[PDB]
């Protein structure tokens, strides 16, 4: 998981567009949880920040758990509108880069926003993957070939991607 | 032990098509390690009897890796008691999950809410169980709570142990 090339990420992106409520439809790297729901309902926190919320667990000696909620916290790049970082972790002392691949919103069923990321925290630095968020719980067929095009941006090819529609659904 | 509830105490009268479209998990007696990620579930209904979602199915291989699929869930209500309803149907899957609904309000309105307690069995134990709100609302109603209290309390629980969760699929 390098960090992309500058000129390979949208080089306009209002983190606005990430208010409400998004579905991940597909994945680069898919974890066993892959077919619960993947909607996350994000909120923008003024100018630069984006905000969602996130679960924390500890599995202990007994077999037992302790389970929290916490919140995740973006802040965009005042140089690079693509990229957005949360380092910001306090307690948890982990990073999570982000970087946008593609995205078209139109205010429409097929709005899109692909991102590539990459991580580290302790016990390692390799963490990384990409998803593409849609506003609709089915990913659309008229946005593959730009999904495609994004994908081999970055040495990647999109119809390796788990393909994830309806998770919560109907 | 999750006993079978008394038919006494379940709601008279039901209609599961009031089950339909987009349900949050807010509050729950006993919840796993997953209790906050995101608890929504969009149901529907198939034909006049039948209450069907999906659900996801894992296995973790000997090398730690793992594989993963969909698969739908269906529940049919008892023609005697509107708040039974028997998901036993599973196919390869091999498990039982029975639903007993406690309480319910449905106005059509932002704090409608079903209170299901439920029950299970599978091969390797017959101890599953546990009671959960689902909610029309991300967060649950503090007019419901009354009710939730006297439900639970019908069949030998207290609602102020069950965890609660709010919010859970965003802010
Ligand atoms: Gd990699
Ligand atoms: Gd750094
Ligand atoms: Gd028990």
């Amino acid at each position: 998981f390098p960090a992309p090339d500058p000129s390979v990420l949208v080089q306009n992106f209002n983190i606005s567009d990430f208010n409400g409520k998004w579905y991940i439809t597909s994945g680069l790297n898919p974890t066993f949880d892959a077919f619960d729901c993947q909607l996350h309902e994000f909120h923008t926190e003024g100018d630069n920040k984006l905000v969602g919320n996130i679960s924390w667990r500890i599995k202990t000696l007994d077999s037992g758990f302790f389970t929290r909620s916490a919140v995740q916290k973006f802040v965009q790049d005042p140089n690079q509108p693509g990229v957005l970082y949360n380092h910001d972790n306090e307690y948890l002392h982990y990073q999570d880069d982000w970087y946008i691949l593609s995205s078209k919103i139109e205010n429409k069923p097929e709005d899109y926003i692909f991102v590539y990321y990459r991580g580290r925290n302790d016990a390692w630095d390799g963490y990384g993957g990409a998803v593409v968020y849609t506003r609709s719980s089915v990913l659309p067929n008229s946005i593959i070939p730009e999904l495609e095009k994004a994908a081999k941006s970055i040495g990647r090819d999109f119809s390796t991607f788990i393909r994830t529609d309806n998770t919560c659904g109907p």
